């Protein structure tokens, strides 16, 4: 199905987000903007993937993108590293999730050294490694620094419980007691750990990652799949990795793949909004999509003569696990699933843009979220009230923006996937996890 012109505008504004809102002195992209409290290393991951999308669509010159990319990779290479409570950006090749926008160190002491967030960064880093393949000495320098940053990550260090990778680490309390367990958006964590030639993990790590899959497998809204409620779980890893046809052991046994798993998640989200058992306002066949993102406030209000819990930033979803629902829809959820179900995502995007766009579609594309049900006369943590038209976010969230841009690019010409199909570490990672068939086939 071809894309209407609206999608080329969405692609562009969302690229422009990462180009503009990033600090150019160090290449740190904000967690959110315009609030701009601090940077996220996961923002940076999506930024590095964004810049070459801009080159190919002519929104930025190759030379600007190189200069920006080099600034970014050199910032991380040269950042102070160490176990100390202040003054460091990272440790053991990992980095703090959140760094100060100007000085680049751990924002504050509540900030963890993050495995999944380092992971997301590294996806962008390896993207730069496989994209900037020219004989420019700058592109060569990009390849080498990227290579160095990936090799320094000590995945093994974070294996506290057996082959399973911990979520992170604090100077003040030691390892985080939670582990990355399936199913969710962390497939690419274990891929990166499996593909490492310096500090790599064993195939075992994947096996046990999959042990908890069977808590999530079942039937929701007419579909049989791994039913993690938050849409993004089905998107982040799929940004860089093409999951069509290739099958690991679990999917070989189920007889599907992770691409079909995302597609099933997306139709189910849609059918959830059609049934709309919670009877949230405007939920319907072309107004849907629940995932982690902003909302109006931590509160309880009466809605249709019942008491309903409402959150600001929170996991939101539609599925058998982690399925909180406020009435707030995040555009990234439907849009970033363009590649999985374009026959429903296209009219969804058009419908939300038409109905809501005079307040929802702003300078850098879709704002993070909106809630047509929320018209209470109360203080907000963020966003704003539009009279008799509900609530809308005031911030964009980079990790919500990143997949909007990258998944539209993958729809148009499979650009992001094709670049990563050239990275030796991603391939190795997948092969060592047990993946076979499709493009992995020799
Ligand atoms: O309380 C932490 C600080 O949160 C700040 O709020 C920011 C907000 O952070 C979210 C966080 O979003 C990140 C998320 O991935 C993180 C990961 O969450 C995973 C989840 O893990 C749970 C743990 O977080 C939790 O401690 C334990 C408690 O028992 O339960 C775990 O299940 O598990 C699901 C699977 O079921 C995963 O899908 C989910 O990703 O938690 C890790 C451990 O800390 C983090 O390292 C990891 O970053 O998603 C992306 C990565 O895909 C990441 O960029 C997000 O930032 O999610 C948790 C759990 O949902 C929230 O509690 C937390 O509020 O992130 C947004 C966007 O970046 C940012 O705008 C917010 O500012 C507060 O500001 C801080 O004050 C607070 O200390």
């Amino acid at each position: 199905p071809p894309l209407p012109p609206l999608f080329s505008d969405i692609e562009r504004r969302t690229f422009q987000f990462f180009w503009d809102t990033t600090n150019e002195l160090n290449g740190l992209s904000p967690d959110r903007f315009p609030s701009r409290p601090f940077a996220s290393i996961a923002s940076v991951g999506f930024a590095l993937t964004a810049y070459p999308i801009g080159i190919e669509n002519g929104w930025v010159s190759r030379n600007q993108a190189i200069d920006r990319t080099l600034t970014t990779l050199k910032f991380f290479r040269d950042a102070p590293m160490g176990p100390q409570r202040t003054g460091k950006a990272g440790y053991k090749g990992f980095y703090y999730h959140f760094l100060d926008m100007q000085q680049g160190n751990r924002y504050d002491s509540w900030v963890e050294l993050s495995s999944v967030d380092t992971a997301l960064l590294m996806m962008g880093v390896l993207f730069t490694q496989s994209y900037y393949d020219g004989d420019d000495p700058r592109e060569k320098e990009i390849r080498q620094i990227a290579d160095t940053l990936y090799k320094r990550v000590d995945w093994r260090w974070l294996q506290q419980r057996a082959p399973l990778i911990s979520m992170g680490w604090f100077p003040e309390s030691g390892f985080i007691d939670h582990d990355w367990m399936g199913y969710n958006q962390a497939m690419m964590l274990y891929i990166l750990a499996l593909g490492s030639p310096t500090h790599g993990v064993e195939p075992d790590a994947w096996t046990v990652w999959t042990r908890t899959y069977n808590n999530d497998w079942g039937v929701y809204q007419g579909q049989e799949y791994l039913s993690f409620g938050p849409m993004f779980g089905h998107q982040y890893s799929h940004v860089w990795i093409d999951f069509r046809d290739i099958q690991d052991q679990y999917m070989r046994e189920r007889g599907i793949d992770y691409f079909l798993n995302s597609r099933r998640a997306t139709l189910a989200q849609r059918d959830y909004a059609i049934d709309n058992p919670m009877k949230w306002k405007d939920y319907g066949e072309n107004v849907w999509g629940l995932t982690a993102g902003d909302g109006p406030q931590n509160t309880s209000q009466e809605y249709r003569g019942e008491q309903r819990q409402f959150r600001h930033y929170s996991s939101r979803g539609a599925g058998l696990r982690e399925n909180f629902d406020d009435g707030t829809i995040a555009p990234t959820a439907a849009i970033s699933s363009i590649v999985f179900a374009p026959e429903v995502v296209i009219p969804a995007t058009e419908e939300m843009h038409k109905r809501y766009g005079d307040f929802l579609y702003s300078s850098y594309g879709f704002l993070d979220s909106f809630n047509p049900s929320f018209n209470y006369d109360i203080p907000l943590k963020t966003g704003r009230m539009v009279p008799d038209r509900g609530w809308v976010a005031s911030d964009y969230i980079a990790i919500d923006q990143g997949p909007i841009l990258a998944m539209i690019a993958n729809y148009q010409n499979e650009f992001v996937w094709n670049v990563m199909k050239k990275n030796a570490y991603i391939r190795t990672g997948l092969e060592r996890a047990g993946f076979t068939g499709g493009w992995l086939t020799p």
